[PDB]
RNA sequence: CCGGCC
RNA sequence: CCGACCC
């Protein structure tokens, strides 16, 4: 058979019936309700995008990318048992996130429960076990051409990377996929040589539901693409004719960083909302597998109750009657009065990182917010905002050239801010007099 | 204070005087905020996700640019700021009484459950507006910058729903002389208006629909002129190609937007649903009320609270009695989906009734002519009547000159999807197009 | 005074009087006859674009490259006297080209006149300076805002560069500006950088008139540029992200460059017409002042003479009954029926370039064409066409002072025979090829 | 031989049979090259410089596309090769008749100059396609590919003209029951044909105008029909919006290119050099008869060689005989123009005479009205789917008010206002 | 304004 | 595969 999906980036986006049984499931209609861009959807109006698209249009662009790489170079002969796998690992471009996307795994469970390692690839590549697991794909993945053994193992290193920690420069510490299709692995998810279609369809997306002039035009990178060993090791390349167009995604991956992902009231309000969220996490719970109240902090141990966590739970705090979830609720009235938190000061860090996750982040901020430099009255409950997350690309080898043509390398971390609310004239004041003292105080920021 | 501006992907920068900006500063519309226009075209249309909050500014722009338009073209009109922040208020109102997934809450599930209630969105909008006025207090604020409440508020609750009330001027909130602003936002005769203009440019945005409109030289060329006997709004200029191309999509759209198999099946579905778990899940109201589900259009306290969520409430509800219900949603999360058992068509039909729509279905699906077995209640049927070109297009008269040139389907999607029930399934559309009245 | 053209590419173009009463005259409208591909449009049936509306696209992007310095960067006090003086300089940038534009000092003086060294900017330069004496320029130079005696000699300068050939490495050689105005010689006439408006309208150009994809956009390169010091010295430098803009702009006058510019077809009637015009050489006799008999190639050395030198000569030598232009004639009906001179063989030697300029070009290559190459007998009747006429050099700007980031190809032609001329184009490709220095 | 191919920026690649490749690389159609297809217009707008040879080929491409696209459609026309190699000739030799300027030759100078004698550039293109079989030896050709001359080059011609002659089908190139390949090319009953289709598309990528009619969906969806009594061609489809914005097109296009005041004025004044320098220019025929400028029409030897180049011919002329006509010409060197007097509404064999009909109103009015009179008047539906210019030659400021108050009141007195 | 449709 | 070479 075949599938056929239409969506507005990437128009046809074509899948084969495996790919749409773990798509058109319930562990990823989840992120129907999960908007892609977060915090914006306060900030920018037309920026209500979700989840969706971002993954539909990330499959579309792995699928072209490696069906046109193949055509171009029929001398390896892969397999569709390797592309499905990449596909899904590529479904789970944002699969992992949960309530404010990004967030989820960003800054709320990091935040909640530091002393747990859990990172949303990892989470997506367990959540795709899971999905196997009880929707009962394995069976037909062995009918229709996939191997667990060694399938499961590729799809998951493409999802997550090196599964173990082997310690070796010479070596490949990947025995999930053969070597002779190492170029496999840099179509879905690569974060050295920064060609991944994750970047291209969610910058696509973010313009298109954003009104953002994106230039890039993905088709001819794809059709221009060939497999090219550089230095005793095989990746895949462009041709040169195409420096410009990635000139263009660069800029529009900037732009698109810079407009949004770091705006100030965007920035302002996804730390609101995940305050509020953050400080319901275990008394406002969902039930996961054996009827255990494994909260939303605690629900990253198990997929039965992680698949329940989404957008939801915002609303679940602005409609809520209970005594104990009156303070969310009241904050988040105070979101929708128009009583937002302004802003006022900005720096960047340069002393390596912070010692601990996010704990001793707001403690510090809140004992420097106060010093004697020259209104009345003191706080310490004051907001201390935290952002961490030219082409350097040397894949332009050419076909023709078996080993060659690299163009000469294409010839040539945390943002704090602050915000007062005090008063209409005093709140301004004060704030100035913080903003002095924190950079004062911030390692001499 | 000034102007506020909220940059939208259809109209760009949206300036919005300081009064738009406190009606739309309010709990009661910021629970547009999850109002998908498109609804449950999303469970079949990627993309199609855009919000009422949208869809409400760009309203209000469009109603703001088309009265500034009359004004600067014809001076003779003498505009004053009451009709202006009357007009605004009014246009912002576009969507501003629908619920749970806006035409699906009255279009197919309010009607369907309690068929006793009159639920139309024009008179939930004018009461949302009038709670959102009382708790508030905008009239202080409207008596701040000059407008009159007492006239202005039912121009807009007249704009919103229409007659106010011999055939002689049913709205009572504005004379004879502004007989074309109250067609700016709603004009339920032509079928041309700026809330089916913007919305059409949004979906077409978002669902990836050609839209060839240009609606800013239409706004431009805008003249007060007479039609029949009385004063309407005329576009001034021969657009008479650009709006035979704007018909083109919007019939390609409006009936995307009406979706065909998956679409039709996936929205009965989520109806049925929610009728299912009315009795399991209960909504506060003011002072302590709490009205079921289906009752919760009788208070504004209450139905501002009254978005989209609810099927959330559902998704995470524990309740043992929601149970089933709960599942009919997950039906239409997985592919398991029912297909539908056909269309045929037909006045005969009001808001009564059409509960037993599907058993007079029942009648003719059951116990078929040499039939067998395979009876069942599985009859879903959905009508969706709801509410070329043929144009109406409604300095000294004689110059409007006008150029030269019903029942939707009976479909009744089959509950369950059982592969030995398709051959009886088929065998019981065919008899019962040919028996009751259809092809 | 304000003048408006319209052009296919550059939409409205706006002139003032001083470019519109140079562009009024006999000398300008001279270039409304003059193909800008003499033989492409032989090849390609949309190259009918003449010099003229290149020309006027030239001004233009040069007088809008200058007035967008000097309003986003105003310290080094661009004023109008500049501006005006800079479009002239970009107007005048082709005025002396001959019939056939690139062929006429291309192929044809050459091998007319080898004693004598001529290039079309000289000839822009003596077209210039003609008009400016003949046609009265100067009082209206003078009425706005112009000193003639420095603004002409900056002009000339701005078309060739240096006049004169001072010997010294550290000096200023134009008595135009000063250096305090260098940028104002990157412009139009760009030997290092190869951003001039002159490139980028002719490109543009040729793409809207060869169906080409034109992927470099000029407005966001001229939005986007700022003089800033590179080297003790003012250079115009352009944002950095606009890289794969300025490769797009390289690819496509790559592309441009191997589609037309060495196209075969278009070479060989290139050829075809320089042999007709050299045959009728001493037949044809223009007339300037005082009645002097100048014939094509001489009248490069009078102006008034060669304002009348366009491509009608072309077809004065086609529509001619005369005798003594038959061989001419006969060549040009042998372009009409497609009876082309047969090309077989494009080989280039490494052993440097050629010696002489295209005396000895041809002689050599038809007396070296025949050897004992392992068809029979021998002739001399082949042409040998050789035409001469990366990013690294391109600065732009780094940030919101920055800086920047960290050639003869020879053909020929037989045409005796369906076979007989392949085979022996083939030896004589085979000679050539082992005696050029073992090209 | 081979099938060649063009590359056209408005068609793309433009696929010719050997057949029109030979007529097509003839001294007689080649002569297109230097014929500019808006003429005068030119001198207005700098970037229509596009010829009539780009628009014979285009031409012939759409109908060809057509044709085909008919005869793959529909079996039952039983439409062959010879029928589509006939409606290609027919297409590329619509235009061989047009003369200096294009439509400035025939609707401008031949009546001034010529008035007894009824000339239309149609019957010119018959004319020279007749010279161009019988000089190029196309008749051995046409036999070789299946064409039969005796009847298919009269198909040509009439397609070309129409009727060459009881209401019974005049047409004598093909039986009553191919209707429609009458219609492909010239269509003077429905107006829509190839011709128009590409010199709007040519007209409005030289123009800057908007082309929004996409020719390819018109073409595939076209079938032929009945509508009262014969078979015609429609569009079966309903492509009623795309037809609409195709006549917007063409309104656009004849309101501002083919009606423009300084384009008319241009025409009016290089028709008066032509008039002028009629008698002192002499074009070698064949027998070595010499035909002046208005009577090159009846031989092709001369009119082969009567292009645009005449007007440089008379640019750069030294003969003083010629003189005047050259300084008239030396008018557009600095842009001197006639001025604008007025517009007015109401054969141009008759209208010859019009100027002094003007000098007898405009002079004594409410010589130097005879002077200054340069009048150059040049004075969906039925589709199936589913002004007087008086143009000053005087440009006195002085007597500028005089001239437009003589005018004025010669238009309100004679037969308007 | 004689190469604008403001 | 001489008004193209890969649109
Ligand atoms: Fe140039
Ligand atoms: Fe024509």
């Amino acid at each position: 058979t075949m599938k056929v999906i239409n969506d507005p980036i990437h128009g046809h986006i074509e899948l084969h019936p495996l790919l749409v049984r773990i798509i058109d499931t319930p562990q990823f209609q989840r992120l129907r309700y999960i908007k892609q861009l977060g915090g914006g959807y306060y900030v920018f109006p037309g920026a209500s995008h979700n989840r969706f698209e971002h993954s539909l249009g990330v499959g579309y662009l792995a699928g072209c990318l490696v069906h046109a790489l193949g055509e171009k170079q029929p001398e390896l002969q892969i397999s569709e048992r390797d592309v499905l796998c990449v596909q899904i690992a590529g479904l789970c471009h944002d699969l992992g996130h949960g309530p404010f996307s990004h967030m989820f795994d960003g800054r709320f469970i990091p935040l909640a429960r530091p002393e747990v390692k859990w990172t949303h690839e990892q989470g997506s590549v367990m959540m795709f076990e899971h999905l196997i697991n009880s929707n009962g794909i394995k069976p037909v993945m062995e009918q229709y051409g996939l191997i667990p053994e060694e399938d499961i193992c590729f799809i998951k290193e493409q999802i997550v990377g090196p599964l173990e920690s082997p310690v070796e420069d010479s070596l490949w510490p990947y025995k999930g996929r053969p070597e002779n299709k190492s170029f496999l692995y840099e179509i879905v998810s690569n974060k050295r040589n920064g060609i991944d279609v994750d970047k291209w369809d969610y910058f696509a997306r973010d313009c298109h539901h954003l009104g953002i002039q994106n230039n890039f035009d993905y088709k001819r990178f794809i059709k221009f693409a060939r497999v090219c060993e550089v230095d005793n090791e095989l990746r895949i390349c462009a041709r040169d004719k195409e420096v410009g167009n990635l000139y263009d995604m660069f800029h529009t991956r900037n732009s698109l960083h810079r407009r949004a992902y770091q705006h100030k009231v965007g920035n302002i309000i996804d730390t609101m909302i995940t305050d509020a969220f953050l400080k319901a996490d275990d008394y406002i719970e969902i039930t996961g597998a054996g009827g255990k109240k494994y909260r939303i902090s605690t629900a990253i141990d198990d997929m039965e109750a992680y698949t329940k966590l989404t957008d939801n739970i915002f609303l679940e705090i602005l409609y809520s009657t209970d005594p104990k979830l009156k303070d969310a609720r009241e904050i988040l009235k105070q979101i929708e009065y128009r009583n937002l938190f302004k802003y006022v000061g900005e720096t960047q860090p340069t002393g390596q990182i912070k010692i601990k996750r996010e704990d001793y982040e707001s403690l510090p901020k809140e004992v420097a917010s106060a010093k004697p430099k020259v209104v009345k009255l003191k706080a310490e409950d004051f907001i201390v905002d935290v952002i961490n997350m030219p082409i350097d690309h040397v894949s332009f080898y050419c076909k023709t050239a078996p080993n060659r043509a690299i163009r000469i390398t294409k010839n040539q971390e945390q943002l704090i801010r602050v915000y007062c609310k005090k008063v209409d004239r005093k709140s301004l004041y004060a704030a100035r007099q913080y903003f002095v003292q924190w950079c004062a105080d911030r390692n001499f920021t």
